[PDB]
């Protein structure tokens, strides 16, 4: 990819972020039948400004494909009844397993133990999941176990509880959170498969983008044998959840789930975060262990909307570049 030396990315444009969607604004977007008037427009609005927390319960169901965009209120009433029966049907499958039975099913037994390890260790500082006997933690367990019946090949992989946690918090319904969680995992599903590709593929795509953006930073990582980027693993896997506040995570996910501006936006978000730290890493001659240390110290110290601006800015800077390597163009979906 030495075509990147003869390329030029001139100027990073300034991005104007915008304002979150109010209850008022959403009401204009929904029809009297309950239909979303212009779903592509809605996505445009959610992308720049995000969503206010009140409307977040209903709108997330659309973003996460639980509620189809072309659907009406009557469509939904029938849909919810179907999804609910289907949910408790599956829940019964793990919940009716006996003590004798569980010993003789090792993969279920093992999934079950991973869930308990991860659920009792989850955001215990957050008011939803903190309590003597917390209802939310029980739902966390139940929703995850039911997912193992839904997809048994996948079952549970550590970190999936961190992915469900915000969704349950917004939804507050066991069934609703489940089906939203399902859709959230399906887009990423490759990441969690036994041989993790899409953790590898996404990390490869990330390296390809960084090669074009800062070539020297890419080379320095190769010098330290950090070229495959494992300091970004937790970023991509948990979708930055560990790197932001709960309320922060909610906005970051909202904006991403619109699927704008390009096909993989989360990769540019990695670039946006890394862009500011490029010098500090190279100057100090860190190396892998020290780099992981520097990035771990970025946690909770990051500004969401600065990140979302840089990420969008890098996209504009790229799409406006007329000569672009096809390798990069395919990742963003410009080809």
């Amino acid at each position: 990819f030495e075509v990147i030396t003869r390329i030029d990315l001139g100027i990073r444009p300034e991005i104007q972020r915008g304002e979150p969607v109010s209850i008022e604004r959403w009401s204009q977007c929904m029809d009297a039948e309950g239909k979303v008037l212009d779903p592509e427009n809605v996505k445009k609005l959610i992308f720049r400004g995000g969503l206010c927390h009140a409307v977040r319960k209903l709108t997330w169901k659309f973003l996460l494909n639980y509620f189809p965009w072309d659907s009406s209120k009557e469509d939904r009433r029938l849909l919810i009844k179907r999804k609910t029966d289907e949910y408790f049907r599956m829940k019964l499958q793990w919940k009716s397993v006996s003590e004798e039975q569980e010993k003789r099913n090792t993969r279920l037994k093992d999934y079950k133990s991973l869930i308990e390890k991860d659920v009792n260790r989850t955001d215990r500082t957050n008011p939803f999941y903190e309590g003597h006997e917390n209802p939310g933690l029980i739902l966390l367990h139940d929703i995850l176990m039911t997912y193992c019946m839904y997809d048994f090949d996948l079952g549970y992989i550590q970190g999936m509880s961190d992915l469900l946690s915000p969704i349950l918090y917004v939804m507050e319904n066991e069934v609703d959170a489940f089906w939203c969680f399902v859709a959230f995992i399906e887009q990423m599903h490759c990441n969690f498969e036994e041989q993790m590709q899409g953790m590898k593929t996404e990390l490869s795509q990330l390296s390809t983008l960084l090669k074009l953006l800062d070539l020297g930073f890419w080379n320095y990582l190769e010098s330290q044998e950090s070229g495959y980027l494992y300091f970004c693993f937790r970023w991509l896997l948990i979708r930055f959840k560990r790197e932001f506040n709960f309320q922060d995570t909610l906005r970051l996910w909202e904006v991403m789930w619109t699927g704008l501006p390009c096909q993989n936006f989360h990769l540019l978000i990695c670039c946006a975060i890394l862009d500011s730290e490029k010098q500090k890493i190279m100057e100090n001659h860190y190396g892998f262990n020290e780099i992981l240390k520097h990035i771990n110290e970025l946690s909770l110290k990051l500004d969401v909307e600065e990140v979302l601006c840089k990420a969008e800015a890098i996209y504009c800077q790229m799409m406006k570049c007329k000569d672009l390597p096809q390798a990069v163009g395919e990742i963003l979906g410009l080809k």
